[PDB]
């Protein structure tokens, strides 16, 4: 409603009807406005298979993890490094919902490092996997099955921006 | 976007992902606009077939404002009526696009009776002239050939209110 009420304010000066270039750029924020309902849909839906696969791609590339010594050895441990993964997961949804980062920062990655060197988690390794559930997302993302085919690159592209701005802040 | 920050706060305030009850509500808000966009493209694109349909009617029905000593009397006076009703049709468009009648308000609405009153224009069959644009703008909003097929009562229903307001506003 809010790029609606400036268009009308731009045909009201002209003291014109909406224009058809005014009128496929409203259509286009509503296009835009579904593409990433889909993609937080899709996302939101796939939460449990994001983090698996990206759990499963980090132990397996940084074994030590969950061999004996590993910041995440025992189920115990593992199963908190999957709930990490899946609250960083859920924020980047949050930001991909909104548009902007702002809940993402204040409500998750602002003092997150922190919190990890207050008890010794690799930040490194959540950055790894984090980079991971970004590459799994998209996959699932951009899977062109089951919906109306589009170009979701812009879209794709803002999601890895949030992936990146979440590992960036823990490494 | 504004209802999509707002869901963010309240799945955020849970601790959750979306739910499928908000991403449901959120898809109906999509949908929603699309509607919208489509009325406003169906009336802004037949809007010389709107006033006409209506002036046909209104001067069929009152054919004293178009024979001699009436308001609308000769093609000069019959072509300001004409556009007249262009003018009040194009805010009853920026209404619909925008969602409220803030603007049909303050630019069109407020002391358009006055004005009529200073030139003798009939405001009571200006009245009656809006209510037919109003009939003919519906029908078209409302034929189902040529656009998905779904129900808009709600925004037909919300449409004809800005007319009835603009009818009610200067007979
Ligand atoms: C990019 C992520 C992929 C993709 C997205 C895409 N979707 C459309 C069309 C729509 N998506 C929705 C969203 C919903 N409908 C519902 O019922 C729900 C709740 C379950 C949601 C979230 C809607 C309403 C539409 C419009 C109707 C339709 O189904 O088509 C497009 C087309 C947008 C356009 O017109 O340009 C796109 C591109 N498609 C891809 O190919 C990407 C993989
Ligand atoms: C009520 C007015 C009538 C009606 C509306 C309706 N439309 C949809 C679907 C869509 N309408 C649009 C709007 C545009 N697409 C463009 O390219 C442009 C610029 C020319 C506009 C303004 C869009 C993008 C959609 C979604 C994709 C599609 O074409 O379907 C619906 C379905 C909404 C829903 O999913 O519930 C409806 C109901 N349909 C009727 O039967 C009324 C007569
Ligand atoms: C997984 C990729 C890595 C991993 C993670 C890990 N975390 C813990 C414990 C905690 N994780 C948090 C993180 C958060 N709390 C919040 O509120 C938010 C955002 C809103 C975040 C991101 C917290 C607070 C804890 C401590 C309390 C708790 O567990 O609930 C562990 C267990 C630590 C231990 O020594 O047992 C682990 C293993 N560890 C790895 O090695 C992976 C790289
Ligand atoms: C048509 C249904 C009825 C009709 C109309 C009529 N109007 C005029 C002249 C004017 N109409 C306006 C109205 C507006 N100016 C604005 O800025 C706005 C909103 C932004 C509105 C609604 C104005 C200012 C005029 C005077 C200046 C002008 O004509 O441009 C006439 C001509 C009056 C005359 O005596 O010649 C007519 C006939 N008359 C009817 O009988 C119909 C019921």
């Amino acid at each position: 409603l809010d790029a609606f009420a400036k268009v009308v304010s731009q045909a009201d000066t002209k003291g014109e009807f909406l224009s058809s270039a005014q009128l496929d750029a409203l259509s286009n924020v509503v296009k835009d406005g579904s593409k990433r309902l889909d993609a937080v849909n899709r996302m939101t839906s796939n939460a449990s298979t994001i983090v698996a696969n990206a759990a499963r791609s980090l132990f397996e590339e940084q074994p030590q993890l969950i061999q004996p010594g590993g910041n995440a050895y025992t189920n115990r441990r593992m199963a908190a490094c999957l709930r990490d993964m899946e609250i960083i997961l859920r924020y980047v949804t949050y930001a991909t919902l909104a548009g902007d980062s702002s809940v993402l920062d204040d409500r998750c990655l602002n003092g997150l490092r922190e919190t990890y060197q207050a008890l010794g988690v690799p930040g490194g390794s959540v950055a790894a996997g984090v980079a991971k559930m970004k590459d799994a997302a998209i996959a699932i993302v951009n899977d062109p099955n089951g919906i109306t085919k589009g170009d979701c690159s812009a879209l794709v592209s803002e999601i890895a921006s949030y992936f990146d701005r979440a590992a960036a802040a823990v490494a």
